[PDB]
RNA sequence: GGGCGCCGGUACGCAAGUACGACGGUACGCUCC
Protein backbone atom coordinates (compact mmCIF):
# COMPACT_ATOMS: atom_id res chain seq x y z
CA UNK A 1 0.00 0.00 0.00
CA UNK A 2 1.27 3.61 -0.74
CA UNK A 3 2.19 6.33 1.90
CA UNK A 4 -0.53 7.68 4.28
CA UNK A 5 -1.84 11.13 3.49
CA UNK A 6 -4.07 13.77 5.16
CA UNK A 7 -5.52 16.49 2.76
CA UNK A 8 -8.13 14.63 0.71
CA UNK A 9 -9.25 14.06 -2.87
CA UNK A 10 -9.78 17.46 -4.27
CA UNK A 11 -13.59 16.95 -4.86
CA UNK A 12 -14.10 17.27 -1.03
CA UNK A 13 -12.15 20.55 -0.55
CA UNK A 14 -14.95 23.08 -0.78
CA UNK A 15 -14.46 26.14 1.47
CA UNK A 16 -10.73 27.26 1.62
C1' G B 1 -9.04 16.06 -18.26
C1' G B 2 -11.82 14.00 -14.22
C1' G B 3 -12.97 9.91 -10.36
C1' C B 4 -11.17 6.44 -6.74
C1' G B 5 -6.50 6.09 -4.84
C1' C B 6 -3.02 9.48 -3.94
C1' C B 7 0.51 13.13 -4.43
C1' G B 8 3.42 17.99 -5.21
C1' G B 9 4.90 21.52 -2.00
C1' U B 10 3.28 24.00 2.50
C1' A B 11 3.69 23.27 7.63
C1' C B 12 6.68 20.90 11.08
C1' G B 13 11.45 18.66 10.44
C1' C B 14 18.37 17.42 10.62
C1' A B 15 15.94 14.64 5.44
C1' A B 16 13.42 12.02 4.38
C1' G B 17 9.30 11.29 6.62
C1' U B 18 4.50 12.39 9.34
C1' A B 19 1.03 16.07 9.43
C1' C B 20 -2.13 19.28 6.05
C1' G B 21 -9.29 21.06 2.61
C1' A B 22 -1.77 25.94 2.83
C1' C B 23 -3.76 26.17 -1.88
C1' G B 24 -3.00 23.26 -6.86
C1' G B 25 -3.87 18.93 -9.29
C1' U B 26 -4.77 13.69 -11.43
C1' A B 27 0.66 13.21 -12.62
C1' C B 28 2.02 8.12 -11.26
C1' G B 29 -1.10 2.97 -10.18
C1' C B 30 -6.07 1.38 -11.79
C1' U B 31 -11.07 3.33 -14.48
C1' C B 32 -13.99 6.17 -18.57
C1' C B 33 -13.26 8.18 -25.06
Amino acid sequence: MPKTRRRPRRSQRKRP
